[PDB]
């Protein structure tokens, strides 16, 4: 779909069993997602930004908007879950004007 | 110009007769910059996010990537500057996938 930003690119994602809303947002490398549990080992990480301690999961099973992607999720304490740049490229996501 | 989203989307902009580098944000509502001074009155502003004290500007023009807009621009101790939706909608920017 194409998708024009005159309101916040908001999108149905299931993960982890759970159906979430999440930003589609070219300025994040990663993907933060709030408080959630997930398959498999984690790591502390730190993220930065304008305005924090994140766990990390790897090769996490994510569908958005209808496209399944794996990879690296982030799990902190994050206002709004944020699909970044390490999924939407696996979803073939491009900017265009 | 179609963007893929394999680096970080940033492009070259103009403002105040000053040459920046700036990520085309989509999980950005409003544009920030970092230190610089404009044309005008403004207004102290709050933003928030997931890691500030910001001067709002309005009616600023800004050349992105060889497209005028001219909108709000707000000012503060950002770690990059980033043209958000109020901007990218005036080039006529859209997300595909
Ligand atoms: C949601 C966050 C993951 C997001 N942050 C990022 O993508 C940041 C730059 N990257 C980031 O945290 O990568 C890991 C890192 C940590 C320490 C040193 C170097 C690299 C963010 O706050 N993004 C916003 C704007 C922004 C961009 C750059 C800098 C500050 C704010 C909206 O797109
Ligand atoms: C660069 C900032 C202006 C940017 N923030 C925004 O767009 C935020 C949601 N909006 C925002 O600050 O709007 C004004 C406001 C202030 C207080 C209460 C309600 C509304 C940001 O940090 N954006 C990032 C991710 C993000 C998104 C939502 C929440 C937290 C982090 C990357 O896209």
């Amino acid at each position: 779909p194409q998708i024009t930003l005159w309101k916040r690119p908001l999108v149905t994602i299931k993960i982890g069993g759970q159906l979430k809303e999440a930003l589609l947002d070219t300025g994040a490398d990663d993907t933060v997602l709030e408080e959630m549990n997930l398959p498999g080992r984690w790591k502390p990480k730190i993220i930065g930004g304008i305005g924090i301690k994140v766990r990390q999961y790897d090769q996490i099973l994510i569908e958005i908007c209808g496209h399944k992607a794996i990879g690296t999720v982030l799990v902190g304490p994050t206002p709004a879950n944020i699909i970044g740049r390490n999924l939407l490229t696996q979803i073939g996501c491009t900017l265009n004007f």
